[PDB]
């Protein structure tokens, strides 16, 4: 249990982040050219709260694991340089300090 409240409050705090407007929804294969053959496991901050609401979070560890596929993909897909890239290291970089100062 204690786990996954401090799950609800790092996902929480990256939703209404400034710099998580890339991520709040899935990435739509038809708009973006090429996403699809790039990266294929896509995760988004819409589908770890469907999953965190279901239940579908065993520990901790797994909803780490979407996060960082989160920022993962994000690095492989866009420029380090691109406005997407650069929303996303901010991201990332939040995501890592708030998960260490839980754990
Ligand atoms: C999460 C991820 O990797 N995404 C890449 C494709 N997306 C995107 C949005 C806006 C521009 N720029 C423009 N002028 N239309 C480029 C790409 C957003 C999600
Ligand atoms: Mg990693």
């Amino acid at each position: 249990h204690s786990d996954l409240t401090f799950c609800e409050i790092i996902l929480m705090e990256m939703e209404s982040h400034d710099a998580a407007w890339p991520f709040l929804e899935p990435v739509n294969p038809r708009l973006v050219s090429g996403y699809r053959r790039i990266i294929k496991n896509p995760m988004d901050f819409s589908t770890m709260r469907e999953r965190l609401l279901r239940g579908g979070y065993t520990s901790s560890e797994e909803f780490a694991a979407d996060a960082l596929l989160v920022f993962d993909n994000c690095q492989t897909f866009n420029e380090d340089d691109s406005e997407v890239g650069k929303a996303g290291h901010i991201m990332r970089r939040f995501f890592e300090s708030r998960w260490e100062e839980f754990y």
